């Protein structure tokens, strides 16, 4: 299931991510635009023995257990699968932790590299949430 834009926004909304830790909700619309293009089915296994999850692209090395990746760590306490629903409770909770648990939206390579320093409030404008 891919998400439109503004469905992914009010989803992402009514779970409290507008403004989180500093964090206006168009820039977690344009991590996810970039990051999976709203997929949430989106999977990108790695060579490192970890795998990315999801509408956001959780990396199962230190944030979700999928049962084979190296050293087994589980920071937001859920299995992986929990990132592949049309639910997006787990992705939400999960991005909330990683945002605490670290340097911020840093964590993802494609907010970081696409969506950093631009103006990510054109994500959302129009859905006039
Ligand atoms: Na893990």
């Amino acid at each position: 299931k891919v998400f439109g834009r503004c469905e992914l926004a009010a989803a992402m909304k009514r779970h409290g991510l507008d403004n989180y830790r500093g964090y206006s909700l168009g820039n977690w619309v344009c991590a996810a635009k970039f990051e999976s293009n709203f997929n949430t089915q989106a999977t990108n296994r790695n060579t490192d023995g970890s795998t990315d999850y999801g509408i956001l692209q959780i990396n199962s090395r230190w944030w979700c257990n999928d049962g084979r990746t190296p050293g087994s760590r589980n920071l937001c306490n859920i299995p992986c699968s929990a990132l592949l629903s049309s639910d997006i409770t787990a992705s939400v909770n999960c991005a909330k932790k990683i945002v605490s648990d670290g340097n911020g939206m840093n964590a993802w390579v494609a907010w970081r590299n696409r969506c950093k320093g631009t103006d990510v409030q054109a994500w959302i404008r129009g859905c006039r949430l």
